[PDB]
């Protein structure tokens, strides 16, 4: 199933919903303990992790350092050890069963710091910071190297990308994207890194480009039907899925699916309600 967690439709949300690309159904699962937008989702050992974000509520506005773990076999959330700092509009990637939390913001503070979570010790540890402060950063993992793509440094939006080598604990700049993107959806399909949508400081984007490591090159592919920033993204059964986002006017509920063999995007479903800044990941379907 495609799990979407949190989000923001004029207030941060607690929804955890799971989409069945065969059924077309949306399953309503256990609410997040805290409403959160600008968070990220990932999966380790079948468990779904919600990382970072921000609680925008009628009575408060707090960025979040929290890490929480959802088990599809209990339909229960359970808290994990928190990150060293709150990270709204965070990026996350998974390498060797460890969760890397990248960038994000805490109030006026725009992080270049990165930290690593070990599920089997429930421990976070700081690693080398990025070359760039990046909020709304897209993160992907390819050949066990960690890519941070685009974002917003507090003053300028970025098309630059950099790559973290875990065993040498350093970041190196790579080829920059064709397009400046903050709040893009970034994932790793087959053996390429896709960056879709986002915001360049003037327009929400529908363009999609993919990075090939063998050629160290970014190449445009078919654009999405709808421009969107702060979209959710994941990969299911060889196809890219993008969920919601913001198009300058509306919080979208459209879900589009990219088939790399036809280079075609397709609107496949709508979420139960429009929202941006979700955390998306794919894991075992909930029992009973």
């Amino acid at each position: 199933l495609i799990y979407t967690a949190g989000g923001y439709f004029r207030q941060s949300l607690s929804y955890l919903e799971a989409y069945n690309p065969s059924d077309g159904t949306w399953l309503r699962l256990a609410d997040l303990q805290v409403p959160r937008s600008g968070l990220a989702g990932c999966v380790v050992g079948g468990l779904l992790y919600a990382v970072g974000g921000r609680n925008n509520s009628p009575d408060g506005n707090t960025d979040s350092s929290a890490l929480d773990c959802y088990n599809p076999m209990t339909n229960q959330w359970s808290p994990c050890a928190p990150m060293s700092v709150p990270r709204n509009r965070i990026g996350v990637g998974v390498i060797d069963g460890h969760i890397y939390a990248v960038g994000g913001s805490h109030g006026c503070i725009h992080h270049n710091s990165v930290e690593r979570y070990e599920p089997e010790r429930d421990e976070w540890h700081l690693v080398a910071p990025m070359l760039t402060r990046r909020i709304g950063v897209g993160v992907a993992v390819l050949n066990r190297l960690l890519y941070a793509v685009g974002g917003f440094d507090g003053t300028n939006r970025l098309n630059s990308a950099e790559c973290y080598y875990p065993e040498r604990n350093e970041w190196r700049m790579i080829t920059a994207m064709n397009t400046i993107r903050s709040g893009a959806g970034v994932c790793v399909l087959h053996n390429c890194i896709y960056a879709a949508g986002g915001y360049d400081g003037q327009d929400q984007l529908n363009s999609v480009e993919r990075y090939d490591v063998a050629t160290a090159t970014w190449t445009f592919v078919a654009p999405m039907k709808h421009r969107r920033s702060a979209l959710g993204i994941t990969v299911h059964q060889g196809r890219i899925y993008v969920l919601g986002g913001y198009d300058g006017h509306t919080f979208l509920d459209s879900v589009e699916c990219y088939d790399p063999d036809t280079d075609t995007w397709s609107e496949v479903t709508r979420m139960t309600s429009g929202r941006s800044g979700v955390g998306v990941a794919v894991t075992m379907e909930p029992s009973r």
